[PDB]
């Protein structure tokens, strides 16, 4: 084998040779002709030489030694350079060769990044050949995974919008999956996440939640869960929400887990989403989910959180509060206050009960199921733990006190609450440094004080003094409750 200086036609044979595997290892061992093969490719304007050269580099990318040749011959910047070509044949050869290097060649990742490979691959995402896009997106996945720097470059190059458009356009499974994996990798980056959401990533990913490919569905769910928390106010979420509710019935536990977590995130302080989730039967579905989950807290916790969002501050909140009871939900909710539940689940369950108790028809069943003494034990113990990371016991204090504040609207609950000797504790909570604890403490005292016997007990406990002080609280809610107890005393 020799080297041809000017006319292209040297390349139409070395390529035509490059198939004979016996010869390849000659080509593979000449740190002068690989270099020549490369040099020509980057420099010619003979489109056939371009594809003959690139095609040759491809064929060699199939061997451990073949990669090394191209690598230490500085082929990577050349290949990246070739990603700006019009010829679809050379585009395909270059990206495939890069793909093999990215997969098997030690040190290829860094060389591609250095060469401007990220920006060029992102720019190629507006192509229309699905096989080409599948390769290109997989390269991006390999480069971005566990490399925050690459993630930020993909974002700056317009990565998010381009990938989302792909998810909205194509049906080719391998491409949808490979693209979804890039999105998943980007979805944990604090900068990429809002951009993906901004590009309509959540609605786009939602399109594929009924696809028969489980790896595609699962990747879309993982990405959605990362994106969903603290998204902006998106519209066009109707379909996504309805599908998530359906997925709760799935036999796959990871589908059920993700669907619950996304619903929890999407309903948090979004009354439109709460309405829509309730309207497609979200309450019944979440209750059933909690029942089936048993003690798997990675399911119950977000499902309960979702239920808590769905039972407050939207048009059909009252209906949701009844609906939890009507679908046999009350006993299991109370049960989740007990071991083996961990703190995050207990905190969420207390908040749900607080909401359920806003519905008078839940007052008796919550009492009968034993919610009150368990809430009181949780409160007593949590207060002591404060008086001496994860979940803070102050949040359990405030939560339990708040649930009891609402339950105390019922005359029989007030009797049970008082009978558990809670008044001294409630009065002591008036001295809390936390305004929100002062408020619910003063609030529950206010409910109890409507019964003369309790009012005297509250007075006897020395409540006049801290209450009188709370009259001057910069927190108006605290001051207003404090005045009402003082009155009734």
């Amino acid at each position: 084998d020799e080297d041809q200086v000017v006319v292209n036609k040297a390349a139409v044979m070395v390529h035509q040779l490059s198939k004979k595997e016996a010869s390849r290892h000659a080509i593979m061992r000449s740190p002068q002709m690989v270099s020549a093969i490369v040099r020509t490719m980057q420099n010619t304007n003979d489109v056939e030489t371009a594809r003959c050269t690139a095609g040759t580099l491809h064929n060699l990318s199939h061997h451990r030694e073949g990669l090394l040749a191209i690598f230490k011959s500085g082929g990577i910047p050349a290949l990246v350079k070739m990603l700006g070509s019009p010829v679809d044949s050379v585009l395909f050869y270059a990206i495939t060769t890069l793909h093999n290097l990215l997969l098997h060649q030690e040190g290829a990742k860094m060389a591609v990044r250095l060469a401007g490979g990220l920006q060029k691959m992102v720019a190629l995402l507006n192509k229309t050949n699905v096989k080409f896009l599948a390769i290109t997106t997989d390269c991006l996945q390999i480069l971005a995974y566990g490399n925050q720097e690459s993630k930020l470059i993909i974002l700056a190059s317009g990565g998010p919008q381009a990938l989302v458009n792909i998810m909205r356009t194509y049906t080719y499974e391998k491409l949808l999956w490979t693209t979804s994996r890039v999105l998943k990798v980007l979805s944990v980056c604090s900068s990429n996440k809002p951009a993906i959401v901004e590009a309509g990533g959540m609605q786009a990913l939602g399109l594929h939640l009924t696809d028969p490919s489980q790896r595609l569905v699962q990747n879309c769910l993982w990405t959605l869960r990362n994106l969903s928390d603290a998204a902006t106010k998106q519209e066009g979420m109707e379909g996504l929400l309805g599908t998530l509710v359906q997925l709760l019935g799935s036999d796959d536990i990871n589908v059920v887990t993700c669907a619950a977590g996304i619903l929890s995130n999407l309903t948090c302080n979004n009354y439109k989403n709460k309405m829509m989730v309730c309207q497609v039967g979200g309450i019944e579905a979440l209750v059933r989910t909690v029942l089936r989950a048993g003690d798997r807290e990675d399911i119950t916790e977000p499902a309960i959180c979702a239920l808590r969002h769905l039972t407050s501050r939207h048009q059909e909140a009252e209906m949701a509060q009844n609906a939890v009871r009507l679908h046999y939900g009350l006993p299991v909710v109370v049960k989740l206050l007990h071991p083996p539940s961990h703190w995050p689940l207990i905190k969420a369950t207390v908040g749900l009960i607080r909401n359920l108790a806003l519905c008078p028809a839940n007052h008796a069943p919550l009492r009968e199921q034993g919610a009150i003494p368990r809430l009181v034990q949780l409160l007593v113990r949590a207060h002591q733990d404060t008086q001496r990371e994860g979940v803070r016991m102050e949040e359990i204090v405030e939560g339990c006190t708040g649930a009891l504040h609402i339950l105390a609207r019922d005359v029989h609950n007030r009797i049970v609450i008082r009978g558990l000797n809670t008044i001294p504790l409630f009065v002591q909570l008036l001295y809390s440094p936390i305004e929100n604890i002062q408020r619910v403490a003063a609030g529950v005292l206010c409910e109890l004080a409507q019964d003369k016997e309790a009012a005297e007990a509250i007075e006897a406990e020395g409540a006049t003094a801290p209450l009188t002080e709370l009259l001057h609280s910069r927190n108006e809610g605290v001051a207003t409750y404090a005045a009402a107890v003082l009155f009734r005393m």
